């Protein structure tokens, strides 16, 4: 499957690939304001996941550090980032269909759209200012804005038992971005998609 990554902020991003144990493709690349990147995702990937990550410094060897969404320093990533990381999310070929979301459930670092290429489904999007809008408490250092369960570590926040609900700070993210996941048991805004669709993310879609 295709999956074109197009960066449209005015600053630059580092593109980040993965399926949490291994690299989807080269597993990242630099990604200066306008340009695309087009990589190559296997059929069945189950839990693959796409981001930006944002002020990164690489050395000679693709070795280094980005202030959000780093994937142990590697500008190819192999593993899932740090929060606060906006995520597209996917599982391709399951059983005949595909199924996509966008998942504010590690905090967010840059707006979104995730849209298929190909037909016969919709896109989602969260290209919201939470940033800008970020709660206090939330607020990254670093930069972004990071879920409640980074911050606090709270079986509520984490969902860690199972059984939690939606909280003021999951009602955050959910005002922005009605259209993504704010807590793990938020009520599912995932597309269903043809089996083997290509799609597109592109960072700062309205910006």
């Amino acid at each position: 499957a295709t999956f074109e990554i197009v960066n449209r902020c005015s600053y630059t991003v580092w593109a980040a690939a993965s399926k949490g144990d291994a690299a989807l493709d080269a597993g990242g690349r630099q990604l200066n304001s306008g340009e695309s990147w087009t990589i190559n995702v296997e059929p069945g990937t189950k839990g693959g996941k796409i981001w930006a990550r944002t002020d990164c410094y690489f050395d000679d060897s693709g070795s280094g550090i980005c202030k959000t969404g780093d994937c142990g320093g590697l500008l190819r990533c192999k593993r899932f980032g740090r929060p606060p990381t906006t995520l597209a999310e996917f599982s391709l070929n399951q059983y005949g269909k595909d199924y996509i979301d966008i998942s504010n459930i590690k905090g967010f670092n840059v707006p979104m759209d995730f849209s298929p290429t190909t037909r016969g489904c919709r896109g989602v999007r969260c290209a919201a200012d939470i940033v800008g809008q970020c709660p206090a408490k939330l607020k990254a250092p670093g930069g972004g804005c990071n879920d409640a369960c980074t911050v606090f570590q709270t079986s509520e926040y984490c969902c860690t038992t199972g059984k939690c609900g939606p909280t003021e700070y999951s009602r955050f993210f959910k005002r922005l971005c009605p259209d993504a996941f704010s807590y793990v048991l938020d009520k599912p805004t995932t597309v269903t998609c043809p089996g083997s669709s290509n799609y597109r993310v592109t960072f700062c879609p309205t910006a």
